[PDB]
């Protein structure tokens, strides 16, 4: 039964990548949710649409890369539903912005477990997979989004319509 | 009398893009009017007059090609006086976009009764030509409409004229 | 009331503005019609349809023209009713040619009226203006309307069909 | 023996494609006798026979892109004889061209009955391919075949010969 | 509540397009789990995987165009949880085309209903946008799963695996 | 009734050219039905419709040839029914290449008939004509299909099926 490439690949390092992969397909979902929501006439913001769509973007392509890595070391994918969306209204932008950032939040403390479940079972190979291609991205975009909130505040009230206006159109723009 | 290329074109179809024809006109018409009316020296908004401009240019273009339409089937056109616009003063440029949404809305509901007339009559030549060359642009034009205003109301009061330079500058500019 | 920028301008000078532009606008329209019914399969003259739609086109432009220098000098444009052309039919290619060149005479008629206005009031600008863009246009398209009826003449009878061929495919063409 | 990718194609547009199939094949067939009339040394007229050859070629594309359409939905081809063309001795230009419209109206009358058998059975893939692919260009080719009679006609008698001569040097050629 | 440029919208043509919408991102996701099935090392197919791929990907815009129409007509996006595939072993490649085969056509059933249900409200721009961008698609990809199948059943046994792997480097490599 | 270009030109072979341009149709028929046959999806070999579309068409420009030949030498053409080809099902790749063997067999034959009667009546121009033209290309042909049939003979059982995509990928691919 296990594959004639298996070596060093434990049950628990297993299960980790499936569960991490469902994670980020929910996170893809909810991020075009969070896009098409910006599409609206009633919003009518592009560029947050935009940016949460490549946010989109980006997770599926983790999510498939999570996936290479599993077939290559005689792992065996396991598929499961996909959650809807929290939320089907997202409010203001300023409260979008702080949902994209309490996912990104959660999906690094996922990463950080399977880090050191990995780290557990004297497992190289996973333990530079993950810091190569996850860990420092997403510090990148936390502090990112960080960064887009704290300004989003700064401009704010009293004016808020022509404060996210203004950030739209030069920030994101 | 009837012309030796007509086959399967009713006298109702044929009446039906002769009115069309004129309020394609008028469109024209109320455009011009909305555009120059921007290009005062009291109201001097360049970027309105422009996009206005534009409709007017788009509105003529369509009006040609409902002619050669109703030349190319071998129906005979009829031309009838163009009434002026309703206004001479357009008032803000928020009442001005809110005048386009309505009279865009107007042409798109005559051209789907016109695409319903066609379909009584059984003329798949017709109804192919609406689909294809008016309603998905008129869908498109009436949803960008819906963005600048909603746009234009978030900015708005209190500073209402700051908020129209920055709309003029920004999106439209 | 009186624009900040309005000087030397009089009340005479901008109704008879007014009043240039509508008839700019109605030419435009007699234009139009008159292309299009050379457009037509019992007709099937396309240069014909060709030439007066670039008139068309030209007196549009000059009517746009009239309304830039109506907004320059700080009067305010009156739109209003655009009535249709005389007639349905144009008949041959030697009756439209006629009632094109009565249009353009009509029209020169007019500006030169306007002219004697303007200097009647010391506003050396609407002259200049007159002068520059609209007076040596208007004779040299008398002029050259004159030349085509010339050669139509010419040619024409006994073999009246021939000859409008020949001359659409040659001169026109 | 219903093929596998058959979904919503019924027995009587697989009929009317194959009957239809045929008609292009024969109108095809009476194009090219026509041109290869037109080549004759006691005819002459060069540019007749290029432009009925190509409606030959046009012809028979149509016919190959019917039998692609058949050959995509699950449908099978059944190929039938081709009459020949009624004619051995096709006349004056005048004559020729007054056949070819008279065939190219009895293509558009077989095409829109396949358009209303076609709305008549639920299928909108086959009506949206007639509309994409046929009505459109039956049409302007009916409208260019009556311009070119007109002119015929206005040119004509007195000097027949003349006038078909300058035709075809002019116009065609 | 009713979006400004609502015009000729009915609630079952949201409601269908809502369920087309997760209809698609089904597919999307069934086809991403047979690629990466024959990604797997026992397998080792690449071609199959790249072709399965592909699939994913062109589902997965079909569904992003599924909601910017809904968004372009004033209709609201609900979004609802992903079921996941039916298999996590996809067998053979004869099996996998197979299935792929059948989700195809149950997705143009679905396009087929909607289109039905769209004619019943009497809403040209739907039909139009179904017949444009959806339904001869689907039956070039039908189309282009059954001739697949049949080379594979044409080769097929004895040699099983040879033929298979024939196929993978010739046909989709 | 003679032509005034006629000079040593006998009915005979005006009658033999006859029958050979309408054999040289039907020929073009029966390769048209054989590609559309192989088009099919429940047979789906690509590279055999494309051999076969490619032999029609040659097939049809020969016929044109033929055709101008006759128009030159002051002949008068006269054109016959086609009839259709003798299969509506051309069984496996292996018989449509035996039949079309046979066909390109049968035309070479007419053409060696139709060389023997211009020797009878000493017309070395139409002698020269079917030398350059049309016998070494009958030969080549005849020759290829020669050459195609027997290594799809080679290949064929016990595996036939892989023998036909191996032929169909390798050979004509």
């Amino acid at each position: 039964s296990t594959s004639q490439v298996r070596q060093n690949y434990h049950q628990d390092s297993e299960a980790a990548i499936n569960r991490q992969i469902n994670l980020e397909l929910y996170a893809s979902y909810v991020y075009l949710s969070m896009s098409y929501y910006f599409d609206r006439d009633d919003v009518a913001l592009k560029n947050f649409a935009k940016y949460f769509l490549h946010q989109s973007h980006e997770e599926r392509e983790h999510a498939e890369k999570l996936m290479k890595l599993q077939n290559q070391r005689g792992g065996r994918i396991f598929l499961q539903d996909i959650k809807k969306p929290d939320c089907d209204d997202w409010e203001s932008g300023l409260n979008a912005m702080e949902c994209a950032l309490h996912l990104e939040k959660n999906v690094n403390q996922s990463l950080l477990e399977l880090h050191k479940l990995a780290t557990d079972k004297n497992d190289p190979h996973l333990c530079d997979f993950i810091e190569t291609h996850y860990l420092n991205e997403q510090v990148k975009a936390i502090k990112e989004l960080g960064d887009h909130v704290t300004n989003l505040r700064k401009m704010g009230a009293p004016e808020s319509g022509l404060a996210e206006y203004l950030f739209d159109k030069h920030t994101l723009g």
